[PDB]
């Protein structure tokens, strides 16, 4: 399989794509695909972690936490987004 470093370099760059388009964007139904797809790929990488990486590697650790910010900031996007709805739907 690829090397870690490999893995998280691509998910950091697909991630941070997909964020970007979403902030962008003013369409409330882009701005949910966008964040699905960044769910979608940061889920499956992330989980797969776990069998190409033991730990003590600093760089890898340094985009594990780098793709955790990223993880959050998504979390609070879907979360403006869900409250929008709530809004339509009230």
């Amino acid at each position: 399989s690829n090397a870690p470093v490999t893995e998280l370099t691509r998910l950091k760059e697909y991630m941070e794509d997909q964020i970007a388009k979403a902030k962008e964007s003013s369409s409330l139904t882009a701005q949910l695909k966008f964040l699905e797809n960044a769910h979608t790929e940061h889920f499956v990488k992330m989980g797969s972690l776990t069998t190409i990486y033991k730990g003590g590697s600093e760089v890898v650790d340094r985009l594990k936490i780098e793709i955790r910010s990223l993880y959050e900031e998504m979390l609070e996007l879907k979360d403006k987004c869900r409250d929008q709805i709530q809004q339509y739907e009230t």
